[PDB]
């Protein structure tokens, strides 16, 4: 257990627990400091840390010490005895809180017992030397006013009060002759500058601060955790493992890049959480090896130490026993010490991955920042840590008796205001970047708001080095983790070996290096005429001395005029926001504009499914203009084309090493040492794949995800500025009114802010999900594949290497050289899938990843779409697409393949995607329109099969072909085995749903089956168990290849490939999404058009057509003629028959050219009677349920309705449409729908039933029924002449 001593600052010096100490950096000169022993080996000196600092620097100036800290200055802190005493009691309380739990008690016990080795690198192996500044510190015994008597003592930690900046706590180690004992295995006296009351503040982006943008946001820190973070640094230093290695260094070559000090792995390790993942596995192992090498030197010293010359009183045995336990060395029955790999690994991981800020915060239920790389906010001052009403040893601020325990409410600035006080900005210093244009106008930007983008030099290239494979050789992995619960329950972790007495001989060698610090300018001026994120955010603010503003969509005007504020919301929102109204209409306007704000913010949930994008925040580009000028043009379109990459401010240059070669050493006449060497070489290969992925993850997190974090913070700021500006306008407009008027205005400013704030929160959630999605997208599509390429190349070089190795050892291997020959082929066959959870256990990151992999659209590895008269792959994997001259393309995403040699498309797939999952698993989807057979060429039509899409490599692959009315899917494995599955549609149907009409195809493949779906419905299935490996990433050739007629062609649309098996549910959804349109379609499935001749088809009377009756102004219904030749293979009803109709637009007199017919449009349904254009009318006053339509010349009669409204009552995909007659466009009076009705006729000669073109009210209720009745006589389709259908 740990005992915390009690004392008052004014207690008498006793030269034991209360002394006058001579601090290490005083060099044995100057004055002494009253120090108090809080626990064994730990001292508290309640005075400012002045070593290396100029006296005047304790005052706030135009300079700063640290470029990334909101620095608070106060030279009076600790300037009285009472203040010193409060510091003392507060430190006592914090140590008590720390030991209130086993984990913290153990951190303290480890520190107290982790006594520095007696010496350093300069000391002979056979000696213990206490006469060095990192081991002994002196205390003055003599009377005041004279240093006539001093004594030495051993110490572990000395905690001082703060230096110039109160909130910049720091742990410092002692260097002597350019070296640090605390970094070379020995350990040494550690020092700290600490301030308990002025704590850091942080806000979580992925979350909310009480969800109040009008209230204070963020959470303040628990000083006990802040102290424990430093104590972890102390721990590292005491055990001599606070080593230096390759640091993460920020790129600072661009003006938008954040400048900060190099960051050591020891810092990211100390913080924990996701940060250790920014340290590559390569560097993790480098650090591990350095520490182990340091411990080897110490264990050698314990075997050789014989005396202590500096202190004759030192019992050599007592210390050897203590250092043995400290470093967990093992000792044989003779006293020989050695390193135990298991105990070392456990100790090392406990110290680096067990005791971390993140782990301690979780255990003490204290909230803290999510990462070292997060924006820092202004610190605050805790009112009184010694008041149990606000802070307790047991619960800190989160006191359950005050219900401040749940959701860390006690640390919430918006909730626990009684616990802290804000700091006067006049005492805060912050490093800013002044961005000026070449004119002059400048903008100040806090350094913390810039993008942190690690430079390429931050990452190790150890993966390029060669590796020697021996029978000995084994894998090397360092789990950046440690079971916290076993640490807490460890029975041998905490020492039970005697702590030596602290008194020793006086220190006489005061040699030591004292750091020297100095402030630097708080403002750096740069020049740039760029208008990126910082300028765009700035254009959304206004000066404090201005109160009357107006919004504008002009960024330029916003920068120019102080009373103009930029808004990225709609034109209507902006106009309404600047509207001035009468008092009586103000409450109405307020409700209106606030509602508009919410609607605009809500557009962050926009979907773009037709482009295969589930979520898109359309206004991000207008809001920040971040990345590649995202504010210009249409953002959704630009994102559809380039994806996540367009949002990044900078495209990082990734380090992706050419993996080094393997040197396999032979052992002639040794069957085992050879087989082992091969086994080891194979496992080592996996280490290379894992380490490579780790390198990528480290770079992604420190160069890409950091940028997306900045964008998220940026959108939060943008949305808040928008709300603040609106709030400003509302206040101004309201204060223009008199008191008499205000009294009668019904406004509730708090409900207004509650609604704006809610709208913002909703938007932020959408934005966070969108950006997180973009980040993972970049990692998976723009980073992982580039590493896979190098890794696959490595595999190839290693493959021949191993096979040739087996070759040179064929004798010594005998009958097995072939067995292992294939061992190499199959092992290097299955490639390592990337799994982020292997490199991190951070919940936020893991969930992001899992979410990404749970979205079927992220499985799209090829998506050919039309863009500026060309077809390109928009899957994000960058396939090369060559569209040759004979291919016809249009903006409807349809492309035509003809019989010409140059009507071809060549696609080169990305070779670095997991497609070969070693069991077949992928899908292909597309729409196709196949022309009708030529009546006089039916034999060749049913006989000649021709390929349309072929993808082969090494005579293995897949292919799509057609033979007349059948479409076929074929697979061919590496052996030549073939399997096929097909869909054949009937060519003897009176009316076909497939011939020359657009339909949706989807083929899926898994280990057992190959299935073909048509329009979402399963049609065929073939068992493909016998099929082995099928190479599917070969080149894809779209071209009609076979014995085809010159007139043969095929139309295709939306070709895509998925690297997984789509479910029936996925396919049905894709069918519906890709079928959707605002326009109606024609019989063939193309867009319905105005001013285009069409024959009419009735889905309820398929074989019937309309013809103007010879003796009456009505349309009689006749039976379609049919195919008349003798072929036994075909039958159909003529389609080009009956009156030739034409749809005319009602609105706008923009003449009669052509255009697209949309749902709900008002139209005129006309037709040609010889050289004249007639029209379809409905007699206004019929009283029956239905009546015959009136067909006559164009004219306007008060007795006839002439306006039709084209409709679509079916919710599912269909090419049918309905035609409605309403009294007029405005009324809700429905006259009825156009259809067909049967009438009985009994004349003097003939008796019979006849159908006529009619309108009926009966259809009105029928179209409402579910499921939609496709057979209704009110369902029509328009058939235009088409080269794909001849009769
Ligand atoms: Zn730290």
């Amino acid at each position: 257990p740990v005992t915390i001593n009690n004392f008052n600052y004014n207690d008498p010096i006793d030269n034991n627990n209360i002394i006058m100490m001579e601090p290490p950096f005083a060099r044995g000169t100057g004055r002494y400091y009253k120090a108090f022993k809080i626990t064994d080996r730990i001292w508290i000196i309640p005075e400012r840390y002045t070593f290396g600092y100029k006296p005047e620097d304790f005052n706030k100036s135009s300079g700063i010490f640290n470029r990334d800290v909101c620095e608070y200055y106060d030279p009076d802190y600790l300037n009285t005895n009472d203040k010193k005493n409060i510091f003392l009691q507060t430190m006592i309380k914090l140590f008590n809180r720390i030991k209130s739990k086993p984990l913290g008690e153990k951190l303290l016990e480890m520190i107290i017992n982790g006594i520095p080795y007696l010496g350093d690198r300069r000391v002979p192996l056979e000696e213990f030397n206490t006469n060095i500044a990192s081991v002994t510190v002196n205390k003055l015994i003599s009377n005041p006013g004279e240093v006539e008597r001093k004594k030495g003592i051993f110490a572990n930690l000395i905690i001082f009060g703060p230096g110039p900046v109160l909130n910049e706590n720091e742990t410092i180690d002692i260097g002597i002759q350019n070296h640090f004992a605390s970094r070379e295995g020995f350990g040494g006296i550690m020092q700290m500058k600490f301030c308990p009351e002025y704590v850091s503040v942080f806000n979580n982006v992925q979350e909310n601060k009480g969800a109040s943008i009008f209230n204070r946001r963020g959470y303040f820190s628990d000083p006990a955790l802040i102290l424990m973070h430093e104590l972890i640094h102390v721990l590292h230093g005491l055990y001599g493992i606070k080593v230096d290695d390759l640091p993460i260094v920020p790129n600072e070559k661009k003006f938008f890049m954040q400048s900060t000090d190099a960051i050591q792995a020891e810092e990211l390790y100390t913080f924990g959480g996701q940060d250790p993942s920014i340290i590559t596995p390569s560097t993790d192992k480098s650090i591990y090896d350095k520490v182990l090498q340091n411990f080897r030197g110490i264990v050698d010293r314990l075997n050789k130490v014989l005396v202590c010359i500096s202190d004759p009183n030192i019992n050599i045995n007592i210390y050897k026993n203590k250092f043995k336990d400290k470093y967990k060395f093992v000792e044989d029955s003779e006293g020989k010490y050695s390193i135990d790999v298991e105990s070392f690994d456990k100790l090392y991981k406990s110290l680096m991955f067990g005791f971390t800020e993140t782990n301690i915060a979780e255990n003490y239920k204290i909230k803290t920042r999510a990462s070292y790389f997060s924006d820092s906010l202004p610190p605050v001052k805790i009112k009184n840590l010694l008041d149990n009403e606000i802070y307790t040893i047991e619960e800190g601020f989160n006191i359950s008796d005050k219900d401040m325990e749940k959701e860390y409410r006690g640390q919430n600035k918006a909730i626990n205001k009684q616990a802290y006080e804000e700091i006067s900005k006049e005492h805060l210093a912050v490093y800013k970047i002044q961005m000026c244009k070449s004119v002059g106008i400048c903008i100040d930007v806090d350094n913390e708001d810039l993008f942190f983008i690690a430079d390429k030099n931050s990452f190790s290239d150890d993966l390029s080095k060669n590796e020697r494979i021996e029978y000995n050789t084994q894998s090397n992995y360092i789990e950046n983790d440690f079971p916290i619960n076993e640490l807490i329950l460890d029975t041998d972790l905490i020492s039970k070996i005697e702590l030596p007495s602290e008194n020793t001989e006086s220190l006489t060698d005061f040699n030591v290096d004292v750091p020297v610090y100095e402030k630097q300018p708080a403002i750096k001026k740069i020049f740039t005429d760029e208008n990126t994120i910082f300028q765009y955010l700035y254009s959304q603010t206004f000066p404090l001395d201005i109160r009357d503003i107006s919004l504008t969509s002009s960024f330029d005007d916003a920068l120019l005029f102080s009373n103009k504020v930029y808004s990225f919301f709609s034109m209507d929102y902006i106009k309404t926001a600047n509207k001035v109204v009468e008092a009586g209409l103000f409450a109405g306007w307020v409700k209106q504009i606030v509602n508009d704000f919410v609607i605009e913010a809500n557009k962050s949930n926009t979907m773009d499914k037709i482009a295969d994008i589930s979520l898109i925040v359309p206004y991000i580009g207008l809001a920040l203009n971040v990345g590649n000028e995202t504010a210009k043009g249409n953002f959704e379109n630009a994102f559809e084309i380039a994806g996540a990459s367009i949002l990044l401010e900078f495209i990082p240059e990734l380090l992706i090493p050419v993996v080094g070669a393997f040197l396999l050493e032979s052992y002639i006449d040794n069957k085992n040492k050879i087989i082992k060497t091969i086994d080891n070489a194979l496992t080592k290969r996996n280490e290379k794949w894992s380490d490579m992925y780790g390198l990528i993850v480290a770079q992604w997190l420190s160069t890409v995800n950091t940028q997306f974090y900045t964008i998220k913070e940026g959108m939060y700021k943008a949305l808040n500025y928008q709300a603040q500006a609106l709030e400003e306008i509302i206040k101004y407009r309201y204060n223009i009114y008199s008191e008499k008027e205000k009294s009668n205005i019904n406004i509730d400013f708090n409900d207004i802010n509650s609604k704006l704030n809610e709208g913002i929160n909703q938007a932020i959630d959408n934005i966070n999900n969108f950006i997180n999605g973009c980040s993972v997208s970049y990692l998976m599509k723009k980073m992982i594949p580039l590493a896979v390429e190098k890794l696959l190349d490595f595999d190839n070089t290693l493959k021949k290497n191993l096979l040739n190795y087996i070759d040179e050892n064929k004798l010594y291997l005998i009958g097995s050289a072939e067995y292992e020959k294939s061992k190499v082929n199959k092992y290097l066959k299955t490639i390592m899938p990337f799994d982020l959870s292997i490199y991190t256990n951070d919940t936020i990151l893991i969930e992001m990843f899992n979410k990404y992999n749970s979205e079927i659209l992220n499985n799209i590895i090829l998506n050919l779409r039309y863009k500026d008269n060309n077809l390109i792959d928009l899957s994000g994997y960058g396939a090369k697409v060559e569209v040759y001259d004979g291919v016809e393309l249009n903006d409807k995403n349809q492309f035509k393949l003809t019989s010409s040699a140059n009507s071809k498309i060549r696609v080169t797939q990305n070779q670095n995607i997991i497609f070969n999952s070693v069991f077949l698993d992928f899908s292909v989807s597309f729409w196709i329109r196949i022309p009708k057979y030529k009546n006089d060429g039916i034999q060749n039509y049913i006989h000649n099969e021709y390929t349309i899409i072929n993808c082969m490599k090494n005579n293995s692959g897949w292919k799509i072909s057609i033979r007349g009315n059948r479409i076929i899917w074929t697979l061919i494995d590496i052996n030549g085995k073939t399997k096929s599955v097909f869909f054949e549609y009937n060519i003897r149907e009176d009316i076909s749903e497939y011939i020359n009409r657009w339909f949706f195809v989807t083929i899926t493949n898994n280990l057992n089956n190959a299935k073909i779906y048509i329009n979402g419905k399963l049609e065929s299935n073939t068992d493909i168990k016998d099929i082995r490996e099928v190479i599917a990433n070969g080149e894809i050739i779209f071209k009609l290849d076979g014995d085809i007629d010159r007139t043969q062609f095929i139309w295709m649309k939306y070709f895509s490939i998925f690297n997984t098996e789509l479910s029936q549910s996925n396919i049905e959804e894709r069918y519906k999404i890709q079928s959707y349109s605002e326009y109606l379609k024609d019989f063939w499935g193309n867009p319905l058009m105005y001013n285009k001749e069409y024959y009419m088809f009735n889905a309820g009377n398929k074989n019937s057509y309309i013809k103007l009756k010879k003796d009456s102004p009505v349309g009689e219904i006749l039976t379609r003629s049919k195919y008349n030749q003798n072929s036994k293979y075909i039958n159909y009803r003529d389609l080009y028959i009956g009156e030739k109709f034409i749809i005319r637009r009602k609105s706008n007199s923009q003449s009669i050219n052509d255009d697209i017919v949309r749902k709900e449009d008002y139209i005129y349904l006309d037709f040609f009677n010889l050289n004249q254009e007639w029209r379809v009318y409905t007699y206004k006053y019929f009283k029956k349920e239905e009546e015959k339509l009136f067909l006559a010349p164009i004219s306007d009669s008060d007795e006839f309705y002439n306006t039709i409204q084209i409709k679509e009552y079916d919710e599912q995909p269909t090419y049918s449409c309905q035609l409605l007659f309403k009294k007029d466009e405005e009324s809700t009076d429905e006259i009825g729908l156009i259809g067909i009705h049967r009438f009985y006729e009994s004349g003097i000669v003939f008796e019979e039933y006849k159908d006529y073109f009619c309108i009926s009210k009966w259809y009105l209720k029928e179209v409402k029924r579910k499921p939609y009745n496709l057979k209704l006589g009110c369902n029509w389709q328009f058939i235009p002449k088409d080269e794909g259908w001849t009769e």
